[PDB]
């Protein structure tokens, strides 16, 4: 357990997805990383291939010499191929290279066993980290540093917003930053529909929705209020505010989030 | 109707609040213009004061000296204020000075009656101005140019994005684009609490939940995607994400919050 | 390897679906009538007669003669039929499924081999608009595949899915023209209730689904494109479309679906 | 009587309806692109220029060289087109409006006479399946209405009705198709909700729809006999039919074309 060189450690995606490309590109653009000191492997696919070499990465043939060449390795392969595939790469997983999986669903205590050590970080990002706005949470293994948490911590801080919490708390968070950006969609489709039944042209609706929702969310993410503090600093007397809020209130509104939430939770459970 | 110059108007504030600052502060920050070429008045407040001196610009004691020093004014007290003060300041409001109102309710035909001439432009921001990602829409006088127009696409831009809509159209986008902040900070309050209830700890429901609103915000601006589209791409097969998405669907989200736009757009009606 | 423009096609079942797959087959130019067989009923017997299809008197024969076999039995009686004809049911003959409900696994080892291949077409096969799924058994060939592509092509479409997705399939596809059909007479109770003649409003209402379904199909847009093409500010379209969604239109469809499912799954 | 099987087809307006009737009734053969001609865009001339149409430069020569001129502008700017053109509208030309909420009387006023045809078509042109409707002007003749049937025909599919019927018609085939447009959507999400993969559900629940109203459409059964042939008992269907009854699925439809229709009416 030799701390990662900060400046000069190289990193190996295992899996070649969106998430290692949005991470890779996400690590180049702000300067974490130079492309030089990124690996990764493919075998089945030239257009992946195509994706990696066009922004510098050399595309390796095999995983073993991605994790030989490699001081932090990524496993972002689809979570039922996990297991296989760090069974596969135990002889080369050496204590002196921290692993990280993005995989959904696979718990800290099957991670570390798997691949024999407690050098392990996991990480659930969202599905944002392809615009740079992620959310994402970090859970440590028993042997993972402090140093080895900032280290991962500003990568992927490079794609977003990244939180540490226990593990145990992975299936609900799931339930809402994995899976509310779907819910959001919905809000954003929802209101541009709003915009059009009051009257307005299609296009106009939907780039207002968007954008007033990503303006609301910035107001939450920077002015240090609650949101209920937001909420009543637009709520002027028995204005046009208000009477949408009430209409939201009148039918439960906050109560269907809710739900939405806790149903995707309990689903993750029960997904394991 | 001499064309306003491009590159050395003078600019000035009738209404000193929030939305005056961050449109001066705005547009000095992004170069569009230098403090000196910026007039405001302010009567009852030294408060209002220090904030546009400290950024340098020069407060003036009346209206009228304001108007008289300026090309191109910008209108922001309060509604109910509006008509008296154009009316009061009416005699100095030349057709070679551009007029801009971001007064809520005030229609255009209004405008032009109380200024007695049609060299004016109607913009309805929303509160986001205060982080630079306001949904922001402009309506044009009859007597207002493309130039005029383009000037103030400009002065705006870095309070956020804006669009140009018939005035027709404005108490709908109250409805969606000013009143729908409220319904984002509902939405966060109650993503936050259902985190809670599924077993997170607070303060990380309330980070996830507002940053997982801004990432799919994001990507619902950026990507060139209907959010049908967004939506089917993170709705995996019997996952966590449908299962939240169904909660949604039987509970009618989406016809919820239409029911919101609508009720607002009829309340902005009514409120004339 | 079956002989792609030669083989000769055997129906062991005479129903409804194995006629629509001969008559489909035959209209299409994939087989001629003579290169088809199939095996109480003489009104039966006649429908495949009728489209120069020769009928023998016993499953044995129509086995022995083909290159391909396709079970249409009822789902109850498929494993007798199958266990009866094992002896002949040889690795150089592809034998096809159509049976609602039996998986894969079952139809391999009641037929000792792989070479399998299922197939779960709906009702609509029966006007050439089915929608059809297969999935392949361990020793079912690319080959095969494409030949019973090319088959079940010729009564509608056609996608493959591991036999896994069969229940939630049957909610959907098996179950799904029952939805639309409420729907169609509800349309046109809806036309009638704002003061259109019936014989027009369901008129109306058929088309119209049929036609914003083949707008689906092959316009290349997302659903919700679609609808924003048709939404125009303030219109009536959207008026609708609200009132759709105040009543969780939408969800209710979800449900149906998901039920539907849930008892596909129950019935095994 | 126009020459049913000479006569030159004149569009003024050249927006996508027009183009779907000019593609259509060329692909069909009911006309031959040299006896079709038009008159916002430079793109648009491109359009009709691509299928071998003449471009012409005004409304007028259009309508001179024009036995039959149909007219597809926006509904607010007709009545001015119209009285632009009085002249050139002599009564030996069928005037034919595809416009939204312009009825035959207005039509009849702004031309000066009764040689008009209403049709009200639908979304569903762009791909042939297009529920149409016509209403007669008072001097329109049988064989006027025939010309129109067949032209249209090339679209999709026509009826005739009364010109107060455009209301409703507007909330049920008009409005339809976003109404299923939310249905296959919801029916794919259903889907992936019980566990499918997305680009399977949502081509399953396209062709579901296609095939059900193609069965309504062909079948000449009534929808609740549609519905009786495949729901067995105790089966996966009924169990679907079931939720959608138990939410009141119909109910829904039939207050969205009435809301519809409302909407259309008030549009004046
Ligand atoms: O609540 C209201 O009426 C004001 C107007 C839109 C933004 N807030
Ligand atoms: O739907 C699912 O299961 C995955 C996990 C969260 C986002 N998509
Ligand atoms: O939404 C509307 O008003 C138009 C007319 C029917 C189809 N779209
Ligand atoms: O209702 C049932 O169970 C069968 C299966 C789908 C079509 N009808």
């Amino acid at each position: 357990i030799i701390p990662i060189p900060a400046d000069s450690y190289t990193l190996g995606f295992i899996g070649a997805g969106k998430m290692a490309e949005s991470i890779a590109k996400g690590a180049v653009r702000s300067g974490v990383l130079s492309p030089s000191r990124i690996k990764t492997a493919i075998h089945s696919n030239p257009a992946r291939r195509t994706a990696f070499e066009s922004i510098g990465i050399t595309v390796l043939s095999s995983n073993d010499d991605v994790v030989r060449d490699s001081n932090v390795v990524v496993f972002s392969v689809k979570p039922q191929l996990l297991k296989d595939v760090v069974l596969k790469l135990k002889p080369l997983l050496t204590k002196d290279k921290l692993l990280v999986s993005v995989a959904a669903g696979i718990k800290m205590k099957d991670l570390q066993e798997w691949a024999g050590h407690e050098r392990f970080i996991r990480v659930m990002p969202n599905t944002a980290a392809t615009v740079g706005e992620a959310a994402s949470v970090m859970s440590l293994g028993g042997a993972a540093t402090e140093e080895d948490a900032n280290l991962i911590s500003q990568l992927f801080g490079s794609i977003g917003k990244i939180w540490k919490a226990d593990d145990k708390y992975f299936d609900a968070i799931t339930g809402l930053s994995g899976s509310g950006p779907a819910y959001i969609y919905l809000a954003i489709e929802a209101l541009a529909d709003g915009g059009v039944a009051a009257g307005l042209p299609r296009d106009l609706a939907l780039s207002l929705a968007s954008q007033t929702v990503l303006g609301a969310a910035s107001m939450a993410t920077q002015s240090g209020k609650h949101p209920g503090q937001l909420k009543d600093d637009v709520t002027s007397p028995g204005g046009t505010t208000i009477a949408g809020v009430h209409e939201l209130e009148k039918a439960g509104f906050r109560g269907i989030l809710m739900n939405a939430v806790v149903a995707a939770a309990k689903r993750s459970q029960e997904l394991s």
